[PDB]
């Protein structure tokens, strides 16, 4: 039995309590919340968790400035915002925040082809951000989940092994890996083997099918990967992150979850 | 049952055309997919190398400045003139056709800037006009245009085999066929084998790489299952390496991947 959560989707109710109710009745085990929605509505979120029993598992997004941002002022402002998100997560019982090195800032694979910063420059800035967030995570009892993205979305961290290097070489104790099936389907040599080899640091999982749409609408072998997580005694959640391609979005979402329950 | 397996050029290949053809043949490949500009500027050298080695030019790819769906009209039109010259060169050396996407590296809906400067209907009109024009050249020269869907990050216009099929069917084109690329398909298709099957009437060419764009066998793509689908569908084209190499010894990894691929 896997614990299966979801991020927000546009067809979810806007009202926080109704949103939690709606997510619960679809069958999900948890909610991965936007960081700014969480910080700006802490008490509403706490109430909704209490009334529904649907927990906030994690936060994702909600800050302006990547931990590996090219612009130093933006990186530092982002760290201040991520600190607030971690504080809010502790107040509602969330486990941690999902962050990539960056999104949509640069890629080696599309023009402009030349990075404005050296590889050592990338590593120093990401490492410094993670060292700072390690201090906040220790204070708040939370974790930073470091997410490799595919090569088009980020140049710095593309594989689980990339994230592992940052964690191990900085000897971080409050930064874990989050593997995303969609990005892994592009970047990993062997998805199940990557989950296994990193079971010591894999703290969170994102799921979507190979084309980023609802699980089951593509051909990712969710049953095989779930079996790998079971064999490794995976403790965390698997959380929907991605898009919906369907005439009836809500029905396709429910059907995907029902199908995942048989994996 | 055995497949015809070719390759594009790689940086470690010899630069001299005759040596390059010799080298590719010796690694065991069945054909060469040549850069369009290399071909056009060296037709006689290429003809000599085909004759001496027996290694055919199967197709061309690249070699023109201006996408068939280019945002800039002058670039689109200049590209068509260059693609025409490439199709003429292919006819002279016995190649079958040219591989083109709608565009590469021009725009994507999935990365900033998020808003396209052109409407969807504008995209369709420009790509369709380009394909009509090339259809005329293909009819004259006895060649084919292989229309390649790319993944959503490389191109906004044509991402699935069904996208390319639309363009071909709704324009009633007879000299434009689909080229499926395993790497792009692994991102975009609902079901890769099914997509190859449902489009077997228009699938004229195939690009192969593993899921992370590196040499076949270094990732997780089930090449045996996909080659079986092609065989079941009576596919008679080539499967051509397009992609990158990650290895300490690139030449050896290239040989090893092809040797392994011969068992699929
Ligand atoms: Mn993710
Ligand atoms: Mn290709």
């Amino acid at each position: 039995k896997m614990k299966i959560g979801t991020q927000n989707q546009a067809f979810f109710p806007e009202n926080i309590l109704e949103k939690f109710r709606y997510i619960k009745e679809m069958g999900f085990d948890g909610f991965e919340i936007d960081g700014k929605l969480l910080v700006n509505n802490i008490e509403e979120v706490k109430a909704a968790i209490k009334e529904t029993g649907l927990p906030v598992t994690t936060a994702c997004g909600g800050y302006d400035g990547w931990i590996g941002d090219f612009i130093e002022e933006r990186r530092l402002n982002g760290l201040k915002q991520i600190e607030r998100i971690l504080e809010a997560l502790a107040e509602v019982g969330g486990k941690g925040i999902v962050v990539p090195a960056a999104w949509g800032m640069f890629t080696f694979r599309l023009p402009p082809m030349t990075s404005p910063r050296s590889l050592d420059g990338d590593r120093k800035m990401v490492s410094d951000s993670l060292r700072v967030l390690e201090q906040v995570a220790a204070r708040t009892g939370t974790v930073v989940y470091l997410e490799p993205l595919n090569r088009y979305q980020d140049h710095m961290i593309n594989t689980l092994a990339d994230a592992r290097r940052y964690i191990v070489e900085n000897d971080l104790k409050h930064v874990q890996i989050i593997g995303d099936f969609y990005h892994m389907n592009i970047e990993e040599d062997n998805l199940a083997q990557a989950l296994h080899d990193n079971r010591d640091l894999l703290g969170h999982v994102h799921i979507a099918d190979n084309h980023r749409y609802q699980p089951g609408s593509g051909t990712l072998d969710f049953h095989a990967l779930f079996e790998q997580l079971r064999a490794d005694n995976y403790q965390g959640y698997v959380v929907y992150e991605g898009r919906i391609r369907a005439e009836d979005p809500a029905q396709a979402y429910r059907d995907s979850l029902a199908w995942l329950r048989t994996c």
